[PDB]
DNA sequence: CGGCGTACG
DNA sequence: CGTA
DNA sequence: GCCG
């Protein structure tokens, strides 16, 4: 077992589900506390559990794997022995595990901003629409669309969207092209959100891209909350997506990209978000090369590397090439 | 012990 | 600060 | 919390 996620096939589903889900609990209550060290810790030790070929069934067969030693260890013990760990049930029942939670999963509310609420006695959602002075924009449009947003967008929704961005998008800028990304390329069958990649085969062409699209998505009605309703690349925006008789409201991400970039983009935003983590570090601490979505740098040589291809990039970092579907770190 | 990803809005 |  |  290599000790980084990007070394080794992680499919979405496996042998160690409730056993990783566990250390999970215990990754997101660190993150919680400012404690990122533990949390990746903890993120590691699950996804370690999840590249495994079979169930663990007795605790020895830990002994060698990557990031387990003696919490993370004692965690599955005490699961294997009687089906509960004591510790990530106290923090599954507590207030604070559980108000943080609730406050970091609306959008425009990150961890710095759900514990100063926190701290200032703040606990439910109606709690915070009673005080809406103390809510940017992005927050109250969160918090109004929170019950939607918390609903999973299923893989059977997604085409339909897809075809409603490439309309916009074609209108912006003819043989711009959408490419679905984010968990769905992975494989997931529901998701938080639906991320598409815009790219168009003539470099240079797509600058200027996204204002183009947002703005034929909003005229068209489309569009409940976006930040620019001045150049961007990123949008993060709420949609109307159709339902029988309905409709509901759904996170939709857009990002543009040149197409020289494209490889670069489309692996950092195919994810997992572990998976990108463990896969910059080991390009930077084992290889050398600083990777973000927009290239590969050789800081030695300032030089960057040309990719055709996501073949290319796993190359380029001698690393086997892991399709979407193992990357679900 | 230091390090823990790296961007954009 | 938020967001991917 | 764990690795190197
Ligand atoms: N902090 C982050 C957040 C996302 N990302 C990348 C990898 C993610 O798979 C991709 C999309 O982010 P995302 O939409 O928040 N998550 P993802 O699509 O994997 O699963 P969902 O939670 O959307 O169902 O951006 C990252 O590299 N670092
Ligand atoms: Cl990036
Ligand atoms: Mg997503
Ligand atoms: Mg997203
Ligand atoms: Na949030």
């Amino acid at each position: 077992m290599p000790a980084y996620a990007c070394q080794r096939p992680t499919p979405l589903t496996h042998h160690n589900t409730g056993l990783s889900e566990a250390l999970e609990i215990l990754a997101e209550a660190a993150g919680f506390e400012g404690s990122e060290g533990r949390l990746l810790t903890f993120c590691r030790a699950a996804s370690v559990l999840k590249a495994l070929p079979s169930p663990v069934t007795t605790l020895s067969q830990l002994q060698g794997l990557p990031h387990f030693g003696e919490h993370s260890s004692r965690v599955v013990q005490e699961l294997l022995e009687h089906g509960v760990c004591e510790e990530v049930e106290r923090v599954r029942r507590s207030e604070r595990y559980q108000t943080m939670k609730l406050f970091t999963q609306i959008f425009g509310v990150g961890v710095k901003t759900a514990d100063r609420w926190y701290r200032e006695g703040l606990r439910t959602l109606d709690d915070l629409r009673e005080q809406p002075q103390k809510l940017t924009q992005q927050q109250k449009a969160g918090l109004q669309h929170h019950q939607d947003l918390s609903t999973p967008v299923l893989r059977s929704d997604v085409d339909a969207l897809q075809q409603v961005v490439e309309e916009a998008v074609g209108q912006a800028l003819p043989g711009a092209t959408v490419t679905l990304t984010g968990g769905f390329r992975r494989g997931k069958l529901q998701g938080h959100d639906v991320d598409f990649l815009i790219t168009h085969p003539k470099e240079g062409q797509e600058a200027g891209l996204l204002p183009r699209v947002m703005c034929r998505l909003q005229d068209q009605g489309l569009i409940l909350y976006h930040q620019h309703q001045d150049a961007f690349e990123r949008s993060f925006c709420i949609f109307r997506l159709p339902q029988p008789g309905s409709w509901k409201a759904v996170r939709v991400d857009l990002v543009v990209a040149p197409v020289s970039q494209f490889p670069f983009a489309l692996l950092g935003w195919t994810g997992s978000k572990l998976f990108q983590r463990e896969l910059r570090r080991f390009s930077r601490k084992e290889k050398g090369l600083w990777l973000n979505s927009h290239g590969l740098f050789d800081p030695e040589q300032k030089t960057f590397f040309q990719a055709a291809s996501e073949e290319d990039i796993f190359r380029h970092l001698g690393l086997e090439y892991l399709p979407p579907e193992q990357r679900n770190a």
